[PDB]
């Protein structure tokens, strides 16, 4: 399993609220 | 498995709530 | 596992909140 | 610029020569 | 300048000659 | 300038010759 995720040249302003994670990659990811 | 998730020039804002995260991956991902 | 994250040239403010991580990657990630 | 390459899976074998590299990138790749 | 060069499950042999490198990247290379 | 380069699970073998590097990366790489 191979993963690349690259973000270049982002704006991200007002994210009052639960900012997780941008990016993220795991073997297994679950949400309950 | 091979991902590749690239983001260039993005504008995000006013993003109230629960942003988990913009790009994600894994060899078996699910939401309960 | 092979987890390429790369970012580059960001702005974030504003982020009033609970602020995990911009980017974060494991072998199993899960949210309860 | 962004470069992605992944390459999962070869056989070489019998490559008398001058190899140079399976995989090569760069911003500007000239050959005299 | 983003490079990601992964390589997984390779087999390499009788290889006799000049192997340079199976994977390079830089900003400017060039072969005289 | 990023690089990432990353290699696993590989057999070379019989490699009589100038084996150079398996894996090289820089800001300016020329061969004369």
């Amino acid at each position: 399993l191979i993963v690349t995720q690259t973000m270049k040249g982002l704006d991200i302003q007002k994210v009052a609220g639960t900012w997780y994670s941008l990016a993220m990659a795991a073997s297994d990811i679950s949400l309950l």
